[PDB]
């Protein structure tokens, strides 16, 4: 039958559960401490606070969902964060550990500020191994289209969760690429890529010129044509053609164009290979598959949209055709949202062209990054 005098009003002081590892405790706030003050006073009460240097820790909001946790800011008052008596603070290391996949294809741990956007992370990581020009790179994830990061938002609130390994990539360069016969291993990297970019169909080919590649293929993996081995049923179509085109009738054009190579050394049916990838108008394209108004027709209509670093090109979801192209610089501006993208030719002609597409986004990074490019060149 006493008085409590620790007992203050719930409306004058926050009741926050502060959260270590395995360890929780309910500690009470004036609601204006700032967050680096109330890291002190966290330092003065749960010994397993002082576990490294001050400095190195800080608050983080959890939430049910992950992509909803937030860091908050050191300046910033903890009624700023609309908390209420009850929630839960994590005192927690403000680095943590990002796994790389290296351009070597191994993968290093990388030190990362847990608070910041995919871009920041990026810096970090070329700045460890000695890239200066991040702008040529940027972090995929390795799922599966799925795999792109919006690299001015955050990794969590994107859904990658901290056991996640992304990959480091290389973006497209035509200054890359030049052929030669004279350094083999560089010529079955560039014979590689081409090759699977092709299979994989991110460098969308007709069906004949798929069935001339998986030629040269078969002269790579088999050597010289022979009818005695090679005959109906031989190949696994699925290795040698895009998956839109694994059909019988295409195993006999193969081996037709298989033929064709003759004697051909593997080297040289390499060279062949990559020359006839980069002289098509679709190679180092990035393209999307997105949906057309046609007029007339109600039934949307699939279509290539391909974006380069000085055009924009339509391309026949079938054939492969380059249907139409547009220059950037006759694009006066660009709009995307999660369902659809569009683009404002000005005075270039009459109508928008708008596309129903879950990639809008990407498209229009890719278009406004090419086109600061040409920018900075002027």
């Amino acid at each position: 039958n006493n008085d409590n005098p620790l007992f203050k009003s719930a409306m004058v002081a926050l009741s926050l559960k502060i959260s270590i590892g395995n360890v929780v405790k309910t500690m009470q706030f004036e609601p204006s401490t700032m967050v680096y003050d109330a890291c002190r006073m966290i330092r003065e009460r749960i010994p397993e606070a002082l576990a490294g240097p001050p400095n190195d820790f800080g608050l983080f909001l959890s939430d049910d969902d992950p992509k909803k946790g937030i860091w908050l800011e050191a300046g910033k008052a903890l009624d700023y964060y609309m908390l209420r008596n009850g929630d839960t603070m994590e005192y927690r290391k403000k680095q943590r550990p990002l796994k790389i996949r290296m351009l070597d294809g191994t993968v290093k741990t990388i030190m990362v500020d847990d608070s910041k956007t995919v871009t920041d992370m990026l810096m970090t990581i070329c700045a460890r191994i000695g890239i200066t020009n991040h702008d040529e790179y940027s972090l995929v994830r390795e799922l599966m289209e799925l795999n792109w990061l919006d690299h001015g938002r955050t990794l969590r609130e994107q859904g990658v969760e901290e056991h996640e390994t992304l990959l480091l990539r290389r973006k497209f360069f035509y200054s890359d690429q030049n052929v030669d016969s004279r350094d083999p291993v560089q010529l079955n990297l560039l014979y590689v890529q081409a090759r699977d970019d092709i299979l994989n169909g991110s460098h969308p080919v007709s069906f004949d010129k798929a069935c001339e590649f998986a030629g040269f293929q078969c002269q790579i993996q088999f050597g010289p044509h022979n009818e005695q081995k090679h005959k109906a049923g031989f190949l696994d179509l699925k290795d040698f053609l895009p998956k839109e085109y694994v059909k019988q009738k295409g195993e006999r054009k193969i081996f037709q164009a298989h033929k064709n190579c003759g004697q051909m050394s593997e080297i040289e049916a390499k060279v062949r290979y990559v020359k006839l990838a980069r002289s098509l108008q679709t190679y180092g394209v990035s393209f999307f598959l997105v949906k057309e108004k046609m007029k007339g027709k109600n039934k949307l209509v699939p279509r290539l949209l391909g974006i380069t670093k000085e055009c924009v090109m339509r391309v026949d979801e079938k054939t492969k055709e380059v249907i139409q192209e547009w220059s950037l610089t006759n694009i006066k501006r660009w709009a995307a949202s999660p369902k659809s993208f569009t683009l404002d030719f000005g005075d270039y002609q009459d109508g928008y062209y708008s596309v129903q597409t879950t990639e809008g986004e990407q498209i229009a990074q890719l278009i406004a990054g090419y086109i600061d490019i040409i920018l900075k060149k002027k």
